[PDB]
């Protein structure tokens, strides 16, 4: 493997998709409780119109085994050959299926890194400063890139809270910092916005992704070319979070949007 | 003509269209500069998809010439028999194409109203407290709904100054407060959106319009369900405002977001 990213571009390329540049892109989840059904959602996925494929480890049975991990992995590379694999592991508190200790959760994502199968990994800053780090710096040096992420599914903080959650994940070392919030209020789903607008502007060197989550929140899905989320999740299926709407759907937003 | 408004559910009814309720509405406008321009435009227009027809009348040279724009009207309503009709003169300083003075303006309006043929009129807030307040009660008198506007081509005041002009046209009477304002920065856009949740929420009992203006205010102009803008203007081939994308696009849109 081997990724790029300019800082003074505020850019990460994987796979030749450059993302912080043009349209935000769209990011799909994949999720499988067994190998194949891995293997049946990959092969009804590889027509979606999407950039990143997001394989949703969680929702995976046997997510303890590394054997079937590394199988369920190479089924999805097989079929998607040609897109960014981003691996997930998302914990219960945050919007997941599944809870792991944080021993586990680290060797999960070291040994996803190892296995050369995916291009990205996600990890959740609450998991730990130092954890964290260590692991940004491991996925580094395997030419790994990393998603930094954050959840708040029952409401949304300050706008200076949400900037400096942004700007530690930088601090971090992460490739593409992201924050998910839920709105109680239509105020708060601007509150995303601003803080959005705030980061991107005044500290980012790389590109973010942020979202306001439910349907509510929608078209902070839709206008991230304006605002600066560099990314955006539909749903091919079924939703991987309260708010996303069809991929096809979000291309023709995107799309107008661009033009 | 005759109107309905519901002050609990917020709404106006203008030509069996339910402004203020679902979707936000589609609002174009017809720019011709004589009678042939007005027709041929009209004609054209049927075919697109559209709610309200707005005649931008700042945009017509025979203005002052009160058998013209009748003969004008007139054919508009010829053509488009089935969509309410809004009568704007909009001023040079609020982004239109001539000015008028106070007197000529007023006048203007009232004889739109007099003729029966446009089923709403736009009047600026800025032309007054007492002329407004006249020229409303005037419009009402003969069954016409009144959209108060005001616009800032140059910037966006805060937040609080955009909810007090919405608030003023409210209380001057009308029946759908506007504004456009202009955004130098991404967080100006964000400013007008704020404006428009807190005017809605807590003052408004009837529809507003908001719109921030430019390629950057664009979201303004598509997000209207949830932000609370009840209309919104498109272009069918040249917009009458920077911003404004086609019409069908914005169709597109509204129609997405509106989806359960
Ligand atoms: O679209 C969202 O809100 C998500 O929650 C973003 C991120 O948390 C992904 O890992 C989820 O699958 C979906
Ligand atoms: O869409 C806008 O920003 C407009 O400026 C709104 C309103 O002022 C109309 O009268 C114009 O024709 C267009």
């Amino acid at each position: 493997n081997l990724y790029f990213q300019s800082n003074a571009m505020k850019t990460v390329t994987v796979r030749d998709l450059v993302v912080g540049e043009g349209a935000p892109k769209i990011i799909v989840s994949l999720m499988g409780k067994t190998i194949t059904d891995v293997k049946s959602e990959a092969l009804a996925y590889r027509e979606a119109d999407f950039d990143i494929l997001e394989w949703r480890v969680d929702h995976f049975a046997n997510v303890t085994t590394a054997e079937s991990v590394l199988e369920a992995a190479g089924a999805i590379r097989e079929i998607i050959t040609d897109k960014p694999l981003l691996f997930t592991f998302r914990s219960a508190k945050e919007g997941g299926e599944q809870a792991l200790t944080t021993g586990q959760y680290i060797d999960l994502n070291r040994a996803a890194v190892d296995s050369g199968l995916v291009d990205m990994i996600d990890l959740e800053l609450f998991t730990g400063d130092d954890e964290v780090k260590a692991t940004v710096g491991y996925a580094h040096q395997h030419n790994v890139a990393v998603i930094m992420s954050n959840h708040d599914f029952h409401k949304t903080p300050a706008a200076e809270e949400i900037v400096q959650r942004l700007r530690k994940m930088q601090e971090l070392g992460a490739d593409i910092p992201m924050i998910a919030v839920m709105p109680q209020t239509k105020a708060d789903v601007l509150t995303l916005l601003t803080a959005t607008v705030e980061m991107q502007e005044r500290y980012a060197d790389r590109p973010i992704i942020t979202m306001s989550m439910s349907k509510t929140g929608v078209i902070s899905r839709l206008a991230g070319e304006v605002f600066g989320s560099a990314a955006t999740f539909g749903a091919v299926k079924k939703a991987s979070a309260p708010g996303q709407i069809s991929v096809a759907d979000l291309r023709t937003v995107l799309t107008i949007l661009h033009q």
